[PDB]
């Protein structure tokens, strides 16, 4: 058979989708964060499934590796973060991840507007679209324990799509892949990913290995 995928289309929640646009037609510099921001969310997914881990080793047998992978490609023009954390069901996507309103959102364009760092993000409880000061896309595929795996994607415009990934499987955890602007390409430096996450990742508790082409 000719192959057949189901997708299913989603609008951001409305103020989701002023802060992304906030955040892609305005300049900000201090834009480094945003690998800070991936690298905690890994880190907490982490936390989470050691935590469960605890009272029920067998929440282990999708992976009992605890750790985060980057991996940049300038061929491809991606930099792509790997966990092996909790992963995310479909709600967790769907809610999560634009769909329901945050409470942070209003407030956090406001101190922008006021002229605070974009560094704030995370604290305002929006860090992941820390993802969009540097991507022009971005695909997270995710995987958690009694439930399939899923692809979720957006190029903002309002708009990402949720699908029941097909390609290569991942046990468990999230992948995160940011197709890079033009003009941030240097993200995909080895010398500046070193540099960024020794700067603002020290704190991290799973080892993080850099491949690197
Ligand atoms: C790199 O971006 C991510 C990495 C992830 O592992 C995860 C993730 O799967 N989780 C689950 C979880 C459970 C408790 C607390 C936080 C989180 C985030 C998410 C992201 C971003 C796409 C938000």
């Amino acid at each position: 058979p000719m192959e057949e995928e189901e997708v299913e289309t989603f609008a951001f929640q409305a103020e989701i989708a002023q802060l992304m646009s906030l955040i892609i037609n305005t300049f900000y510099s201090n834009k480094e964060i945003f690998l800070r921001e991936l690298i905690s969310n890994s880190s907490d997914a982490l936390d989470k499934i050691r935590y469960e881990t605890l009272t029920d080793p067998s929440k282990l047998d999708s992976g009992k590796e605890l750790h985060i992978n980057l991996i940049p490609n300038k061929q491809d023009r991606t930099l792509t973060i790997v966990d092996t954390g909790i992963g995310m069901t479909k709600a967790d996507l769907i809610n999560n991840l634009g769909t329901i309103a945050k409470s942070g959102t209003k407030a956090f364009m406001e101190a922008l507007q006021a002229g605070a760092d974009i560094s704030m993000i995370g604290q305002f409880g929006v860090g992941f679209y820390s993802a969009y000061l540097v991507a022009e896309k971005v695909t997270v595929i995710t995987k958690h324990n009694d439930d399939e795996q899923y692809a979720w994607e957006s190029s903002a415009g309002g708009s990402f799509t949720v699908r029941t990934d097909t390609g290569e499987p991942m046990g468990r955890g999230t992948k995160v892949i940011l197709h890079l602007k033009e003009d941030q390409t240097e993200y995909l430096e080895e010398r500046r990913i070193k540099e960024i996450v020794k700067k603002h990742s020290q704190f991290i508790g799973y080892p993080i290995t850099l491949f690197v082409e």
